[PDB]
């Protein structure tokens, strides 16, 4: 009887075993774009993720993580309100069993079908789990998903969701480029929150871009049919793996453009 996205053991459950899940700086939080301060001393990203080197696939039983090679500064994010380099580990998802939901952040209450997260962790840390020990020792750029035109660099990953359909299954993942799930612009928001899952570590940095990405029906369907449950087990549809928004407290919301 373990977290997750069902009635019994939904977000409304966690804070049982996360006491931290009522903390003061949670993630994710809806961004009013009217009560946000365009903080004009914001460096703008700089995202250089041309050495990157992708490894490995794998469903996890709450989303499917695309892994990558952390070992040196392959593919890093700088600048914005970042200090010190951070290296992308992996990215995921976050997808709704219906196109009107999926998005953990919301804009102005809008939901989007899905939420994209490249997550990183702070170099000067060392490794990850000392880095999630810390205050700014993570560094998630989040991007949102609506349902239109194809997104063609989204493709690769959407044709290997059958070899890793079930939790526990991984399967080599290599030669993959992030550069083709960018928007065009880099305009975002920022403000300090957490993980989105348990242990729900308050040591987020959000870096959350204005501009959505397309990506077709087809594309978003596929992710749906994951499952949450592992080979042999009842088939549970892994949709609505996405936690509802929390209370923004004593936090400002700051973008880079106005
Ligand atoms: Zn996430």
């Amino acid at each position: 009887h373990h977290w997750g996205y069902g009635k019994h053991n939904g977000p409304e459950h966690w804070h049982k075993d996360f006491p931290i899940a009522k903390g003061e700086r949670q993630s994710p939080v809806d961004i009013d774009t009217h009560t946000a301060k365009y903080d004009p001393s914001l460096k703008p990203l700089s995202v250089s993720y041309d050495q990157a080197t992708s490894l490995r696939i794998l469903n996890n039983g709450h989303a499917f993580n695309v892994e990558f090679d952390d070992s040196q500064d392959k593919a890093v994010l700088k600048g914005g309100p970042l200090d010190g380099t951070y290296r992308l580990i992996q990215f995921h998802f976050h997808w709704g069993s219906l196109d009107g939901q999926g998005s953990e952040h919301t804009v102005d209450k809008k939901k989007y079908a899905a939420e994209l997260h490249l997550v990183h962790w702070n170099t000067k840390y060392g490794d990850f789990g000392k880095a999630v020990q810390q205050p700014d020792g993570l560094a998630v750029l989040g991007i949102f998903l609506k349902v239109g035109s194809a997104k063609p660099g989204l493709q690769k990953v959407v044709d290997v969701l059958d070899s890793i359909k079930t939790k526990g299954k991984s399967a080599d993942f290599t030669n993959f480029d992030p550069r083709g799930l960018l928007p065009e612009s880099l305009d975002y928001w920022t403000y300090p929150g957490s993980l989105t899952t348990p242990p729900l570590l308050e040591c987020v940095t959000w870096i959350v871009l204005k501009e959505p990405i397309s990506v077709s029906s087809e594309q978003v369907l596929k992710f749906r049919k994951l499952n949450f449950n592992g080979e042999g087990e009842p088939e549970e549809l892994m949709v609505d793996n996405w936690r509802p928004a929390q209370p923004l407290k004593n936090r400002q919301i700051k973008a880079s453009f106005k």
